[PDB]
């Protein structure tokens, strides 16, 4: 497939030429900014909203969208609504809430929100809310895979991986086709598993772990956001490509970023290294973005730069170490914000390998 820069001039022309006459008025005061929204978008049709956009706030004016789109885009992370939850510390792993059922008309409201997001992309104005690339893969009608895991849930990561190797016989537990799920307070059978049947036992609870608990709440986002904006129209799209146009990019900062950079088994001295630097500086700005994704999970920088970098298990710093065969591409653990380097024998070929993985894996 082409560059981004081509994949977002298809998608724009084809949000204009499919763009419709007159406009819309929303209007919300800044108290009932959500419940405002809310009502304004659900009593619309989905149509009406790719007019053109005139966003009032009853007080005064000033520009006026792009705070609307970002005020609403944290307000719905509330866990007052109990819509979204963090699976991680410190605000890590953005997740629908599977008690989100609390409130009766939960669906309405995730509806609201795929409506919303749609509204975002088809209109060019980003939004900070924190969808993890997993999410979008689910946009995209991508199942995610065994790595994803990593990415949200580290320790369930490690039980199925352990679990791939080694009969399992020198073992006591008996793990059926079956998983508990404790909500709110709560063919299809234990069945046997072996050697051979693993592998599909695995998929089955690596497909669990994404849908669990937020099966009908997926449906009715994505029915949300494809009301406004089809899903077709973003078929050529990449995840990290999605996540890059409702987030924006930014300037990365180099100087942050190598500064506060740790080691294993490595030193700035040494040479893998000082090629991996060499490597990051050559690339333009889109593909820095495309390794911190990487890296990290994310295009998102947090507040206080690449300092206050957070992992799964809290603060954790960008690293590098000497992991994996050579001629082996590198792979990251975006939870730890790790970056396994193979210790390859020229800067030519490890900047070869790097560019490869950053963007085909």
């Amino acid at each position: 497939d082409r560059s981004f820069r081509w994949k977002y001039h298809q998608f724009r022309f084809l949000c204009h030429s499919n763009a419709l006459p007159s406009h819309v008025k929303i209007s919300v005061s800044r108290q009932t900014l959500f419940e405002d929204s809310f009502q304004q978008i659900m009593n619309m049709k989905p149509y009406d909203l790719r007019r053109r956009l005139y966003i009032i706030m009853r007080g005064e004016e000033g520009g006026i969208a792009r705070e609307w789109f970002f005020l609403l885009s944290h307000e719905v992370l509330n866990p007052m609504y109990c819509l979204f939850e963090y699976a991680g510390k410190n605000n890590y792993c953005l997740q629908i809430n599977p008690a989100s059922s609390i409130n009766p008309d939960h669906l309405t409201y995730f509806r609201f929100i795929g409506r919303f997001i749609a509204m975002a992309l088809y209109h060019g104005k980003f939004i900070d809310t924190g969808f993890t690339l997993p999410f979008y893969k689910r946009m995209l009608n991508k199942r995610p895979t065994l790595k994803d895991l990593e990415s949200i849930d580290p320790e369930f990561y490690n039980s199925i991986v352990w679990i791939k190797e080694n009969n399992l016989e020198e073992c006591g537990l008996e793990l059926y086709f079956i998983q508990d799920m404790e909500i709110l307070g709560k063919g299809g059978e234990s069945i046997r598993v072996t050697e051979e049947n693993k592998e599909e036992y695995i998929m089955l609870l690596t497909d669990w772990r994404f849908t669990r608990g937020v099966e009908e709440q997926t449906k009715a986002f994505l029915d949300g956001f494809n009301e406004v904006a089809p899903l077709e129209w973003l078929r050529y799209f990449d995840e990290k490509e999605l996540e890059l146009m409702l987030c924006g990019m930014q300037e990365i900062d180099m100087s942050d970023w190598q500064k506060s950079t740790i080691y294993r088994h490595y030193t700035k001295n040494s040479k893998q290294i000082q090629w991996f630097w060499q490597v990051v500086k050559e690339m333009d700005n889109e593909k820095r973005i495309r390794l911190l994704q990487f890296v990290t999970g994310t295009c998102r920088l947090p507040v206080g730069g690449f300092a206050e970098l957070i992992g799964s298990n809290g603060p954790q710093k960008f690293c590098i170490d000497k992991v994996g065969k050579e001629t082996w591409l590198p792979r990251s653990h975006t939870c730890f914000n790790r970056l396994d380097l193979p210790p390859y024998k020229s800067y030519e070929q490890l900047r070869e390998k790097l560019l490869y993985a950053i963007e085909e894996t």
